[PDB]
């Protein structure tokens, strides 16, 4: 309960001080899954309406609710999750041969799993800088990263991107910058994840980071893949979920600020499916991402 | 205290109808000076510290505290006010032959103090939007450049900001997107002025959109002056002002982003009068802004 803030503080420790973060994170994990296990209700909540429907669960414990979870998406058994989890991590050595649609599937479920359920605990127990399962979805995403592509340059860092990572941080000490840089071994040219869980008015800070990148570096330096958890939004009080999406501006950013590689979601908001986005800028998934980045890397560079 | 919301929604709507709504305006402004004056404390509350001291102060009311305020800058007086508003308003009809640094200081004054009325009384009576601040500064920045160039294009809307502001409120109903666009009736150019009490965060959108712009319409079309009051931020414990500034990101903007003409505050943080900025973008006051602003006009584009 407070156990897991100390748990994360140690994992974020080693991340930041540079050191193997990976088995303290993976610590994270199984203690978010057996507290949600021993203390937390689990129920339907609410559902999403558009041209489909979706239904969202939530965690509760006195009273409180967790964040909508998708119930078809969150694994709710731990030995499921865990023996889930490792074929997933023996997966990633071997993408470049077999990625099938049941590799994604569960990549993106145990990602998705993975930050969900120490997001939902925060939600809950209510202790941390509120800004910690965010710190938590980087973490992880550069653990995996690590497992699978682990002979690409990592420990980079990039004067203007601490810049705006530094002076975000001097604002709202509670919305931090978390952007992964990976540079390729074999060529000048790296990728930047910018990971949030929800995007809202944030969602201007990628595109415009890619603007500046290409006119600092040069145009095919830097790429950018956005990697994200949903759009969701609670409304607590008509137990209901909304997506919020701005169709309209991603295609201005796209078009006229800039251009970004693909665009990733556990949960993709069925509004970005439709082609007026689709057909500009990729909207793949949690699962097609690191396909999606390995493949990168394997054309060391230019995709 | 709920009749200066009713009185400030008469102005917001006569606004939006397009209507003469400077007459609703005025109203708005006398009734928050009067309401600060028979109901409120005024005390020196803290100070900001850097290479000098600046002190600021509080209205209070049943304990509650104003954001903090420039007594030097705040007229707390309503007679003085009122002299110093007719002729404020006059000496906008002739800025071409004269503006001198009394007509600037005054300007920057009474902007100051008709907008950080408003703002006050909604600190202690808490009722609103709590973004009808920022509302009311755009309403009233509106009514004055009528008064001053009123043979400009005031009344065009531009599809990709609206998309933007349109989109931005969708997002954040508090965090709302208030823009004046005024066109030259005599060339294929217009000013663009994002109006914000502070920046925060939203201190990149100004740029993204600047960016837009050029790479839309071309690139000596739109130009951008931002306008601000201040970017000064309570510390309600320890009573004393922080000035939050982001200077190393304010010249990558500037330099790799997009380039605006002008930054104008009425309460300039001290940070940002340094030529590590001032080298790179004006950095000018409220009553230097109306020049600049006609300045433009009279240029008929190019500044």
């Amino acid at each position: 309960m407070d156990i897991l803030k100390e748990k994360i503080d140690v994992a974020s420790r080693l991340y930041n001080l540079n050191l193997d973060h990976i088995p303290a994170t993976l610590q994270v994990i199984e203690h978010a899954m057996l507290l949600l296990k021993n203390n937390a209700g689990y129920g339907y909540f609410g559902s999403f309406n558009g041209k489909n429907t979706q239904e969202y669960h939530s965690f509760t414990f006195n009273g409180e609710y967790s964040r909508p979870v998708r119930d078809d998406l969150f694994i709710t058994d731990y030995d499921f999750f865990v023996s889930g989890f490792r074929e997933f991590n023996e997966s990633l050595r071997d993408i470049g041969s077999k990625w099938s649609s049941f590799d994604s599937r569960r990549a993106n479920k145990i990602i998705y799993t993975s930050v969900m359920s120490v997001a939902c605990c925060f939600d809950l127990w209510k202790s941390g800088s509120r800004k910690t399962p965010g710190t938590f979805f980087e973490i992880f995403m550069a653990a995996v990263l690590k497992w699978m592509i682990p002979d690409e340059i990592f420990s980079k860092h990039i004067p203007l991107i601490d810049q705006l990572e530094s002076d975000d941080e001097s604002i709202d000490p509670s919305s931090v910058s978390t952007d992964i840089v990976i540079k390729s071994a074999y060529a000048n040219a790296s990728v930047v994840i910018p990971l949030k869980i929800t995007t809202r008015e944030r969602i201007v800070q990628p595109f415009a980071q890619q603007r500046i990148l290409d006119s600092y570096f040069g145009n095919g330096v830097y790429f950018s893949f956005l990697a994200c958890i949903s759009e969701t939004q609670q409304d607590k009080k008509k137990k209901k979920v909304n997506h919020i999406c701005v169709p309209g501006t991603i295609r201005l950013y796209q078009k006229y600020l800039s251009s970004l590689s693909g665009m990733y979601y556990c949960d993709i908001p069925e509004r970005y499916l439709e082609r007026d986005l689709t057909d500009i800028i990729p909207v793949r998934t949690m699962g097609d991402f690191l396909f999606d980045i390995y493949s990168f890397f394997r054309s060391q560079g230019a995709a």
